């Protein structure tokens, strides 16, 4: 059917966009264990440095996605602006355990102790995504239930300020689709996991609105509006 | 199918419990809607919102019968049951309170009157935008065109949920879900043949009804400070005590 196509094309470019994937962050889980302080805000900066990064990676994955490119560019705009975050979140989970996360494309691991022990305002800017990624690892999907998954997070026509919603929710509805068979297909024994999946995205935008909450002039410029 | 049948009965359950624990439905709701109420459209007729409370307490009392007949949930861990009924309950405030609304205004006094959105939208201090993100909800919840069979189990669904805060066994809970989950699917696909993937959309829909929680959540704290001389029941108090 067009499922599967659509299911292999988005697994592809999901594997060409993003350098460490799923996989190779479970094979990891030796990386230079950060456990302390001989191994504040330079931590922080970092990780908004890495989600710079990021946001550059998922836009270009958003750009495979059949149909997107051709949306109005008002609405890929913000499609972008509000799924970037999600996303973040999401790819960020494959990347911890209960301990700590993989950091610097897999050749760092930072404690989740280390991270917690910070000073006030820093202590707790990571918990809440280690309480997330606990639970949203428990799903065990892996790299090709993400590639999906996550394109269905960019095609959400509930956005405010969406100029033309029909076409982008008529792109949501193929991908789910896709997304339910690649889930019968790939996790016969997991009953309900299409539903369990969705019901995970009210955690990910309750991170998302307290991530909000808790938040040189050229590096000023470039790191600044999509955090 | 086998199974399908078993989901068949757990379907008409809910819908019975659905229908005893709620005198005014989603049905007697949009009759009234399109029997007809005193429209209330402004001051020529604070106080609103001690009202609110006092519906909001009856409500709590009745989604705890309601919860009481879902299967299991009695059975459960008596601090499972608290946390659920905590976490779940304005969530399904919401959802059950779209079903009163339409673009314009809202019923109230048991149907027998109607508020407009303009007037709730004029009201003074921090007030002025207490129904508007309901309003904004209820009008794209409502387009689902869900029913009170499709309702009945969603707002269980809703009840029985593994990721809320400080639960003891989660096994059981998700055990529960999943059954429900399989009912609610059977339901949408047999009630509504041709609404494609509604199953999905109406799973979705649970993220606006959480950020609508938190963010009355935030108003309620700006609201409770400003006016010493205003009350908060023991029973919201206690509900909102912890959370997040
Ligand atoms: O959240 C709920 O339980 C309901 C939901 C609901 C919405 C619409 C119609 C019915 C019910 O909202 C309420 C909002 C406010 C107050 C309230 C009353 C009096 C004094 C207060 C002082 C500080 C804060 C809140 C106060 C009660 C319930």
């Amino acid at each position: 059917a067009d499922l599967r196509a659509l299911a292999k094309h988005l697994y592809d470019s999901y594997i060409k966009s993003f350098p460490l994937t799923k996989a190779k962050a479970r094979a990891i889980l030796s990386p230079f264990v950060i456990y302390d302080m001989n191994s504040a805000i330079r931590i922080f900066q970092g990780c908004q440095f890495r989600s710079v990064e990021a946001v550059q990676e998922i836009t270009e994955y958003a750009k495979s996605i059949p149909g997107f490119v051709n949306l109005d560019l008002n609405d890929q705009v913000t499609l972008l602006k509000y799924g970037v975050h999600e996303i973040i979140y999401t790819m960020l989970a494959s990347l911890m355990n209960k301990d700590g996360v993989l950091i610097s494309e897999g050749q760092g691991f930072m404690t989740r102790e280390f991270l917690k022990s910070l000073r006030k305002p820093f202590g707790d800017f990571m918990e809440p995504k280690f309480e997330f990624a606990v639970k949203f690892n428990a799903l065990e999907l892996d790299d090709s239930d993400l590639a999906i998954f996550i394109a269905v997070i960019i095609l959400s026509g509930d956005r405010p300020g969406l100029l033309n919603v029909k076409p982008i929710e008529d792109i949501q509805d193929n991908l789910l689709q896709a997304l339910e068979l690649q889930l019968k297909l790939n996790h016969p024994e997991s009953s309900q996991l299409f539903a369990k999946l969705l019901q995970k995205m009210t955690d990910l935008r309750q991170i998302v609105t307290e991530h909000v909450q808790l938040l040189h002039p050229l590096l000023q410029e470039i790191y600044k509006d999509l955090y």
